[PDB]
């Protein structure tokens, strides 16, 4: 057909049960992801697609960048418990992998600052138990879906884009075969 298992998608042996339905996972130590969100923007193509009732989940990964790799998931914890994604996401992601002035948890802390969160807020949520389950969400599923590499977007548990069957030579047409994937493994 046009959409095809092996494609455009994989079909995971193991499907999830309960799963987001549109789940996105990330690193901001992945050069591919600072692509697909500084550059192609693809987590907003997605969402202007999918059909009403659908939301979007985006989770940080812990497999790159060591130490502060889990420093980072963290703070995307606090970032999502605050509902502030959409004023760090920009300089985290600079300041991992433009100007590399995030070395420490600390340097972490600062984005939130310079943001304009809180100094107290963003150390209560970042020391909160909701925040640790929210840390524990993230890796949980990560974990359900044998995650090993990373940027990677799941449906309903049960699919897995395929973006190396797509044409790269157009960027923004890359990103519409990607968003319209997403869309029709969400209505499958």
């Amino acid at each position: 057909a046009q959409y095809e298992d092996g494609k455009q998608y994989t079909t995971l042996e193991k499907p999830v049960a309960g799963a987001p339905q549109v789940l996105e996972f990330f690193s901001f130590f992945c050069p591919h992801c600072y692509q697909f969100e500084e550059v192609l923007h693809i987590s907003d193509n997605v969402k202007k697609k999918l059909p009403e009732g659908v939301k979007m989940t985006k989770y940080h990964v812990n497999f790159m960048g060591g130490d502060l790799g889990k420093d980072l998931t963290q703070a995307w914890a606090v970032a999502m418990a605050l509902g502030v994604e959409d004023k760090v996401t920009v300089p985290l992601f600079e300041g991992v992998q433009k100007t590399q002035t995030i070395r420490s948890a600390s340097d972490i802390r600062d984005v939130f600052i310079n943001a304009g969160i809180k100094g107290e807020e963003y150390d209560a949520a970042w020391n909160s138990f909701v925040v640790k389950s929210l840390v524990a969400q993230q890796e949980k599923a990560a974990a359900d879906v044998q995650l090993r590499g990373v940027p990677a977007m799941f449906v309903n548990g049960k699919y897995q884009l395929n973006p190396q069957g797509m044409d790269t030579s157009n960027m923004d047409v890359f990103v519409q075969q990607y968003a319209d994937t997403v869309k029709y493994l969400s209505e499958k």
